[PDB]
């Protein structure tokens, strides 16, 4: 697993070049799926604990999930979009962590769902809108942190779409339950849910 | 064609991705990289803007179409090269979620051959100049969306991030940049030429 | 590899459009270098050895080979053209075969080098006239077949710029030496070498 | 325009030569910029060689420009599906931006022209005409003398239809080798229909 510190290493200082190749050299050793489970998700989460223990600033954070954004929306649209009624995919508002909700979009797509990434920080009534206007088959949420979850009150995810499903590190089954949402442990139940 | 910059919008607007990136490819093959950034992304976000302002319609379709054209931008990005040597380090400041601005300076940096490290928005000064040090970056570029985050920063505030420091954006003007202690830049044009 | 077979065959049935999917697919996957590495390279070497074969035709060559080179000139265009003395790329003269000048100066501009690219086939001393006005600082040959680069004279290449680099599959270290070239293995030592 | 892309181009200006064709594509749209700019810069250009003012390494470099500006042009046509119509030029013959011009406008009217580069011997040419089952071959020939080297009905057999054009060919010469003449690229598609 040397490819994981390795990445690491090249976006702290500033190697984008050499970032890149690492990164495809584990989508050639991994491919898509792979490559999210062994590089991409460890890196984000090391990371998190680099800043966490003050070796690394949040410039450098900030560099590093840029490009692991933007490598995963590569995924995405290499996955395809594909006709029919749309899943919305996004955050409760206040959460500002998006790279679960594009995750999750993500392994919808590769399961021939049409999940559309709306981006992270939705409003509920405008989300609520948008599902009805698209006709859209069910909501997905991302929550990463738990107070944007605590900070609504009981049933407000009820109505946002026939389906609203809920997950994340900041999600329970408990809280899904008191919001109206149904609680998804990961994302490989999420897709075989639909 | 004026047609495709309300094509696109009517695209995402309906959940047409595909449509949507078919509409942007045919901007970008006739207007160019920079062209189709001017003609067709800005046009269309500044649409989106005033058409949520009066209420025609919600945040949810702000956001649908906000980050498809973060993508498509992130991928004209990509495809420009990325020379070696300092880089210069661009972002927003703190209290700064509008990113695309950023963006935009990063991208025409690097199709003129500059190392320009798009970061993201939203730096803490502190850390911002922790990085530029440690990389030995050349400059700082700044894109401010929003008047109000820079007010907020004290005088002097961008002085010391690199050895040159740029503040450009719709919340920024002459004025506040001298208090800030950073050069201004009127346009992404020229800032490739003042380095 | 089995993009590169399914592209083949999208090109020899004359689905231009399938063919721009798929390559587009496989720049997504393996990244601008990628790509031409791991999908227009295989690919155009099978096209030539089934043509060899007696497999395919000159106009199946021909389609797939043009599909080609439109593909890199796209990406070619989408790079940085940073101002500065530029460099000069073609191939000798007699030398028809374009896509490694191509491939040569995508690298350069993809490292922020003002990689010029003529075309093939430039009479040298017209090459040398335009290298001398430009302050070109350095002009890069591109050689597939080794005929061209035998047929001409010693030192022939010495005086073209300050520099004058060489390499392709119709060259070697001891014909470039004889020319009065540099001679240049990989395209990623290119950059660097200047 | 004309002048000024042509001086950006002979001080190896990509940049200004981009930033005025996208003026003249903008001004003058697709077919106008063709006309007013692109075609009026390559003659300038041939006879500015002739003169003895510019070298080949000049011309090559904004034929090489344009070239790609035409076949950007040529994707953003389209490919419709349906039989395709077989686009090059005789064996001998390199100047390829006739074919080039002669596929876009057919595309433009809704035909599936196949551009397949310069220089296809005929019974390649023949062979895959057949096999992709395609209704007509289209040929542009700037120089007389390829044409002159061919025997007469040599272009007869080549596809249900056969168009010959350009500078170097003319109605009698069309008729002798078993094609029909045409003058101006327009008209083109509605003889196909006819
Ligand atoms: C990048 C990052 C940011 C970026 C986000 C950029 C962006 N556009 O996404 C920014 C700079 C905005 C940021 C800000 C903050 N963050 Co932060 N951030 C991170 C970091 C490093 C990675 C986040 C990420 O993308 N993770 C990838 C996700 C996919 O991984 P995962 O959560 O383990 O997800 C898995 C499962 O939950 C599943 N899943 C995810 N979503 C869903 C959805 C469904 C339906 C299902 C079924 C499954 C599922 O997918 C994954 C499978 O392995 C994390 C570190 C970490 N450990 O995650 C910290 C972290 C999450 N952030 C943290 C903090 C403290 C903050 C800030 C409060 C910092 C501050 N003081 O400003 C703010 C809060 C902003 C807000 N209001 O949301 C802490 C959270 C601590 C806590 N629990 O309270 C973390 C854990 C870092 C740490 N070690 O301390 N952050
Ligand atoms: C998308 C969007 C968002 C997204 C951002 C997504 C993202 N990740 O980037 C989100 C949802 C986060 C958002 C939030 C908000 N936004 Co908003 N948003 C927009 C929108 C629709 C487009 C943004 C964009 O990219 N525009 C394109 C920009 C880059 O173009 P431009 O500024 O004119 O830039 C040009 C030049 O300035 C130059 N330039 C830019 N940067 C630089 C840098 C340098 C160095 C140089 C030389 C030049 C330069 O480049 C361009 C060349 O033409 C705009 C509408 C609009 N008209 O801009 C509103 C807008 C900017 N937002 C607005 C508002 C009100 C908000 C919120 C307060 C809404 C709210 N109530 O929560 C928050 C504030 C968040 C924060 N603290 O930053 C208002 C701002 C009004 C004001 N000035 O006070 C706008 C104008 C909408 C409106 N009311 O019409 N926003
Ligand atoms: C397309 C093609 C053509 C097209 C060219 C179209 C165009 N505008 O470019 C046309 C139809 C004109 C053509 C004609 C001919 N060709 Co041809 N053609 C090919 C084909 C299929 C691909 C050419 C290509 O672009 N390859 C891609 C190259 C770039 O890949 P590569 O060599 O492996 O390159 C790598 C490295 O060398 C590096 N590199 C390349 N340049 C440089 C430069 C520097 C500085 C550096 C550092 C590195 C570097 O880049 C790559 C990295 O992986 C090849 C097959 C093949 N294997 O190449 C045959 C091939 C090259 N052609 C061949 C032949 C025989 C001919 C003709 C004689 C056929 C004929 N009888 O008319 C003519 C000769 C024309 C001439 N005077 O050059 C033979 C050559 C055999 C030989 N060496 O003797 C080949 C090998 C086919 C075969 N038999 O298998 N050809
Ligand atoms: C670029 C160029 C080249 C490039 C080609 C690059 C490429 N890959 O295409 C290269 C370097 C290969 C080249 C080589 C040569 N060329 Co040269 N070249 C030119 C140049 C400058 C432009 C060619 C071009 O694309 N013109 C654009 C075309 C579209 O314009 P047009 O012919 O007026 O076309 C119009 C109509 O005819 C119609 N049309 C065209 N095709 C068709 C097809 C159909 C079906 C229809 C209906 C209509 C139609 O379309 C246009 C509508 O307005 C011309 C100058 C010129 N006046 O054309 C010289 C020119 C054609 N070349 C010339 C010469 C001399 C040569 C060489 C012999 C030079 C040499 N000694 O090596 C070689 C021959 C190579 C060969 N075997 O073909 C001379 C021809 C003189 C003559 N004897 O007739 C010209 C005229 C230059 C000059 N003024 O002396 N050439
Ligand atoms: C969870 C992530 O939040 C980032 N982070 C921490 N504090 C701030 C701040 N004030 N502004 C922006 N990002 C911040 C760190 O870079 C950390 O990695
Ligand atoms: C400038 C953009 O900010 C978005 N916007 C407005 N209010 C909010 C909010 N509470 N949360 C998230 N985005 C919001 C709108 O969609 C507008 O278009
Ligand atoms: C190297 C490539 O050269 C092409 N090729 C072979 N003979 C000719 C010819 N007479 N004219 C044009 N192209 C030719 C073949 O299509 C082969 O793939
Ligand atoms: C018609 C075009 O042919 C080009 N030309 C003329 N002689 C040669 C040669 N030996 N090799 C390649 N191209 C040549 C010139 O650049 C002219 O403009």
């Amino acid at each position: 697993e040397d490819l994981g510190t390795g990445l690491l290493e090249a976006l702290l200082r500033g190697d984008l070049a050499g970032a890149e190749a690492l990164f495809r050299r584990g989508l050639r050793f991994w491919g898509p799926e792979g490559v999210l489970e062994h590089l991409l998700l460890p890196v984000l989460r090391e990371v998190g604990e680099a800043w966490h223990r003050g070796e690394i600033g949040v410039a450098e954070e900030h560099l590093a999930s840029t490009f692991l954004r933007a490598r995963l929306q590569e995924l995405l649209d290499l996955a395809g979009f594909p006709p029919g009624p749309p899943v919305l995919v996004t955050t409760p508002p206040g959460e500002r962590h998006e790279i679960g909700a594009m995750l999750a979009a993500y392994h919808l797509r590769r399961k021939g769902v049409p999940a559309l990434y709306l981006g992270p920080d939705t409003p509920l009534p405008d989300l609520r809108a948008l599902a009805r206007r698209l006709g859209a088959g069910a909501v997905v949420l991302s929550a990463v942190l738990s107070e944007p979850l605590r900070a609504l009150p009981d049933g407000a995810l009820k109505d946002l779409a026939p389906r609203v499903f809920l997950g994340g590190q900041g999600a329970g089954p408990e809280e899904a339950r008191r919001l109206g949402a149904e609680y998804m442990e990961d994302l490989k139940g999420l897709a075989e849910a639909l």
